[PDB]
């Protein structure tokens, strides 16, 4: 059945809710933003009220076939009323399309969902700072101190430097890069760049990323995979049989591959650098795994929350297990008592 932290009291609202059937009093349905687990249910059979950001929207109608008619796309940074709510719209910087939402309760209270969101400092000077917010729904999912990752344009910097020594080392050199959803488009995007190249791809990709509203993609994209030296494929395919079997594909074209695997958070952060990240190696197969996250650090999370002083935080993500909700819930006492909240 549907949990309560995909309920917002005082309304008839529900947040990233749609595998659930019918949600007994419903009367509109939001989505964060386009991750397969936030919109597992919807379809063009879909008839009650969808509201989103509209790059969001553009998605529904593209990818999944939703009728237009019901989908409501919202402005950010704007004040809207839904059902009779006053509500907002923030950017969650996560993948495209992403959001926050504020809740106005006709009550009094103020509610913020987070969705899936990468904490900035940057956020403490939108809508937020303007009011409290008595309750906070808490992307939670790197809610463990073990969780450093440098910044993004570090990352990219690191990417950007080893695409270009590689390929101008060895001109016949392929690079490639795996997805499986929309975000990360920074990874393949700046690469090609320093390349001089379109980021080739499936026709089903392309669709997708022509749903953006990315400035100048026709510039930065193809469906034709012959004039491109920067791939895109599966995330399923980045492993040394895969990338073979492609290299067979491309005709003697091409005599090595550099490959970029952006994982969220693994282990060799607790000790390594990213000057020190190095390749997997198998013949003329290189493949780097990179940290490239859209999710908060815990340090971000931290500081967001000790900046914003809810009152009360509700999880959701990392909630299907006590020892998981137990150790959560110690890390938000800390953070309030050395705060003062
Ligand atoms: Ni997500």
């Amino acid at each position: 059945t549907c949990p309560f932290y995909k309920k917002i009291p005082g309304t008839g609202f529900t947040v990233d809710a749609f595998q659930y059937g019918v949600v007994e009093g419903c009367t509109a349905y939001f989505l964060t933003h386009f991750h397969s687990d936030h919109y597992a249910g919807l379809s063009k059979h879909f008839t009650f009220p969808v509201y989103c950001s509209e790059i969001t929207g553009n998605l529904l109608k593209n990818k999944l076939h939703v009728q237009e008619q019901y989908i409501h796309p919202l402005p950010l940074d704007t004040e809207c009323i839904v059902n009779g709510v006053k509500v907002v719209l923030l950017d969650a910087n996560h993948c495209p399309g992403a959001v926050m939402i504020l809740f106005y309760l006709p009550n009094g209270t103020v509610i913020l969902h987070t969705g899936d969101f990468r904490a900035d400092p940057s956020m403490e000077r939108s809508l937020l700072a303007d009011q409290k917010v008595h309750m906070l729904y808490l992307d939670t999912t790197y809610c463990s101190p073990e969780y450093t990752f440098p910044s993004q344009q570090e990352v990219i910097r690191f990417a950007i430097n080893t695409a270009f020594e590689a390929v101008t080392l060895n001109p016949h050199a392929l690079v490639v890069c795996g997805t499986y959803s929309i975000g990360k488009e920074k990874v393949f995007l700046a690469i090609a760049d320093v390349l001089g190249s379109k980021v080739g791809m499936s026709q089903e990709k392309y669709k997708t990323l022509q749903c953006l509203n990315i400035p100048e993609i026709n510039s930065l994209i193809t469906t034709d995979m012959c004039s491109s030296l920067v791939h895109l494929l599966p995330m399923m395919q980045i492993n040394f049989k895969g990338l073979q079997s492609h290299l067979k594909k491309c005709g003697g074209k091409y005599n090595q591959i550099l490959a970029f695997r952006p994982t969220g958070w693994t282990h060799s952060n607790k000790f390594t650098r990213i000057a020190d990240v190095i390749p997997q190696t198998k013949g003329n197969i290189s493949i780097y795994g990179i940290p490239y996250s859209e999710h908060s650090s815990y340090l971000e999370m931290k500081r967001f929350v000790q900046w914003l002083k809810p009152q009360k935080i509700i999880p959701t993500v990392n909630v299907g297990t006590w020892k998981s909700r137990s150790t959560m819930e110690k890390y938000f006492r800390e953070w309030k008592l050395e705060a003062g909240y």
